[PDB]
């Protein structure tokens, strides 16, 4: 019958990406090929397709990190 | 003393490059990569160099051949 929910998710952090300096970076790719042949393609439901996708990518931050917190609750019944 | 030369090189030739038909031909490359690091060049008496040559070729003829015939001749003396 009764309910009591107590929910108190402290988080703390100190999350340092310390540097200095980088200095000689570079990205220096050659382009090769690609080909494809189909005919059809029915494509649903939630998709990220990704066809003769070439890509020459560089991600570089000055100081990074990702930080994530996916919480979630559920009392249906 | 005296002197008699007769030189009469005859030549004749059926040089056939038959062919019905090429149909699919292709010339498909990726693109690699090169680097070089030299620091000093000093080129003389008839070079042909290629630095970093790179190079995709095609060299279709529909019907061939060379043909060649390098005479030469000498009485200096």
């Amino acid at each position: 019958g009764s309910v009591q929910i107590v929910y108190k998710p402290v988080d703390l952090s100190k999350v340092t990406s310390k540097c200095g300096s980088l200095g000689n970076i570079h990205h220096k790719p050659g382009g090769g090929q690609v080909e494809v042949k189909s005919e059809k393609l029915d494509f649903k439901d939630r998709v990220q397709s990704k066809i003769g996708s070439l890509d020459n990518i560089t991600h570089v931050p000055g100081g990074g990190n990702k930080k994530i917190e996916t919480h979630k609750l559920t009392f249906r019944e």
